[PDB]
């Protein structure tokens, strides 16, 4: 682990060190979001996708051991997507490679799309936020039923939400239950939530709508600049198999260097739930 | 090459000879179809499947230069996939891994539903065959349009139905043609196509109809006992990608280790129109 200032905002990052073109992974959630995500949240594909190249995390704005934004003004997707555009141009990563899980996705797809020449690939898993928003209800009605649904406990709050999404399940490991846990009583956990109330229909969510109308766009125009590979589960609970099939439309309209992988008996998390064949099929794509 | 005699067919196969695990692809095609499909056909793959296992190709009955049915009533799915299995036993093979594309992919399916002792893992490409019949029409309709408009000439057929199904393709090797067009013109071809009249009716379409059939009673019931991979190519002209959704949810239902691959700017011949992506996939899948 290492931290470093990116534009007055105090960053952990992960760095593998190899000297093989980088990979930067991009974790879901956002800011105040009830669960807390982090570099660990990555769990063993940190390590697992050493052989496809050097292993980048980062913690995205607001979570895990990184600060929270600056201004109101900043609770936006822009932002976030910007502050992982700045944390890689300082660290000078060239040739990457962008993997992005859900809210993370949505950052990823972004920057392929701000920053063509920094980035080689793309990967898109199981992100309802690039996908273009559901049509009916929110993309946080999940959510906020699997939170309001939620016993007691910060580590019961945490196993809670596990249960929800695993589709091929086993126990959380301990070390993460513990960091999490540990991110869920923090005092800039509040703060994120706080935050997140308060700026969420002035800011969040209008960026939010407005960055799925402008993907939407540039899909319908020029595609997405870079080869692009889309992962799904199958048995994806939060967000539908049918919208990433439908994503995949979109991609595949002007994208020409572009796939789409779905796998049986995975859900959300499917380097989790299906890890053999997502480092398989992800890490082909890497190495090509 | 090779010849061997299976059940009194005469028998021509290719083996790479290196000691792996044997990786077995069903070309296309029927006895008696338009175009001529043999081992030369898997072009490329041939070579390129040896990173990933002991590669073994089979021409099917009535097909490329091995014999013709010797029965009418062999002029059946299961005959041809009776033909296969008999083959590989006969050459000791374990372990396998069934590639088969078009109607190949059907061959591979029922080895892998009858024989899960002899087969490992499961790749179906671009199979219209192992998929449902069409709402409308049938899966020849498109091969009897693009028989029915092409010009006289054996190497005339041979480019119009690759210009009819190419998608990011340039013109065929010359090496493929001369042996295309060899088959096209043998005495045997027209043997097969004056065959396949006399007993399309009778025996073959009843043995697609009933093989249809039972795939689906037995993907809605226990599914393949194996790994199961699904490519197939987004702008497919022959058997649209609908279908092969269509068929990987059939098979998702009880096949919990499943995956289906969508490359965009591919074809029926997957293989061929996007070379890499699709080594790198399916040979990510198969080493696993
Ligand atoms: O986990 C996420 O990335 C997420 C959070 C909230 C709504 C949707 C999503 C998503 O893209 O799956
Ligand atoms: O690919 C084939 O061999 C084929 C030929 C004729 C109709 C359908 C198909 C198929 O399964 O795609």
């Amino acid at each position: 682990f290492h931290t470093v200032d990116v534009k007055g905002v105090q960053t952990r990052y992960f760095d593998d060190g190899q000297d093989k073109d980088p990979i930067l992974l991009i974790h879901g959630g956002h800011f105040g979001f009830f669960i807390p995500v982090g570099i660990e949240s990555w769990g063993n594909v940190l390590e697992d996708f050493g052989e496809y190249g050097r292993v980048l995390a980062v913690d995205k704005l607001g979570q895990g051991e990184t600060g929270l934004p600056l201004n109101d003004e900043d609770w936006t997707v822009d932002a976030v997507a910007e502050h992982v555009a700045n944390f890689a141009t300082q660290l000078g990563l060239k040739n990457l490679t962008l993997v992005g899980h859900s809210r993370g996705g949505m950052t990823a797809v972004l920057l392929a799309l701000k920053y063509p020449e920094m980035v080689k690939k793309l990967v898109i898993i199981s992100s309802a936020t690039a996908a273009p928003a559901p049509p009916v209800g929110t993309d946080m009605d999940f959510y906020e039923r699997v939170e309001r649904t939620a016993p007691g406990g910060s580590a019961e709050l945490i196993r809670h939400y596990h249960a929800a999404q695993a589709v091929n399940e086993g126990d959380l490991p301990e070390d993460y239950i513990g960091i999490a846990t540990k991110w869920l009583e923090s005092e800039k956990q509040l703060d994120a939530v706080a935050g997140y109330a308060r700026n969420a229909e002035e800011h969040w969510l209008p960026s939010l709508s407005e960055g799925r109308r402008w993907v939407q766009e540039r899909l319908a125009d020029a595609g997405i600049p870079v080869p692009t590979l889309v992962v799904w589960g199958v048995n994806n609970r939060s967000a539908p198999v049918s919208m990433g099939k439908g994503l995949f439309d979109l991609i595949a309209a002007n994208t020409l260097d572009s796939s789409l992988y779905l796998i049986n008996n995975a859900g959300h998390h499917v380097f989790s739930d299906q890890r053999e064949k997502f480092n398989a099929a992800v890490g082909a794509f890497i190495s090509l």
